[PDB]
């Protein structure tokens, strides 16, 4: 009686991945989530008259590798790629995990989101048309969020679920 959605939350270290995806769940922002944690989430949600599963990985370590994580970028059905408004290097780690990305899929056409985080923050290095840009050249929806305030969370993640749709049929 669901319709299960595998997403993969991805980004620089320190961006807000584990707050966005706590703060989806439990309705609660996290000042201090072990940076270190790799796990995954479910969320059962009514999105457009359809009751969603979503299986959600919070990525975390690049570094190493990850048994896990790899199963998941292989099969995850799309991707929040997450930077931080006031973390210019984030930003320009975008790139790479893309391009990660549409290496695993073979493809440029993955449903994706890019997102914007710490909103609420006043000290702001990237812009919203340097992102608008990006997001552009992609060809992919571009949203600000605060896991703080919640600005925007549940769009991120109702905009991902309708990319996903937009793409197969599920
Ligand atoms: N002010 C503010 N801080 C945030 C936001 N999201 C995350 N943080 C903080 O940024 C740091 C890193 O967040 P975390 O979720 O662990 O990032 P991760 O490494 O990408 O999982 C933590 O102190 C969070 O409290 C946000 O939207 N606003
Ligand atoms: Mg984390
Ligand atoms: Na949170």
């Amino acid at each position: 009686h669901m319709t299960e959605y595998k997403l993969v939350v991805v980004g620089a270290a320190g961006v807000g991945k584990s707050a966005l995806t706590i703060q989806l769940i439990q309705n609660h922002f996290v000042d201090e989530y072990d940076p270190t944690i790799e796990d995954s989430y479910r969320k059962q949600v009514v999105i457009d008259g359809e009751t969603c599963l979503l299986d959600i990985l919070d990525t975390a370590g690049q570094e190493e590798y990850s048994a896990m994580r790899d199963q998941y970028m292989r099969t995850g059905e799309g991707f929040l790629c997450v930077f931080a408004i006031n973390n210019t290097k984030s930003f320009e780690d975008i790139h790479h995990y893309r391009e990660q990305i549409k290496r695993v899929k073979d493809s440029e056409d993955v449903p994706m989101v890019l997102v914007g985080n710490k909103s609420d923050l006043p000290s702001r290095t990237v812009d919203t048309k340097q992102a608008q840009d990006l997001a552009r050249s992609y060809g992919i929806p571009f949203i600000e969020t605060s896991a703080k305030t919640r600005q925007g969370v549940d769009d991120a993640f109702y905009t991902l679920v309708r990319e996903i749709r937009k793409h197969k049929e599920k």
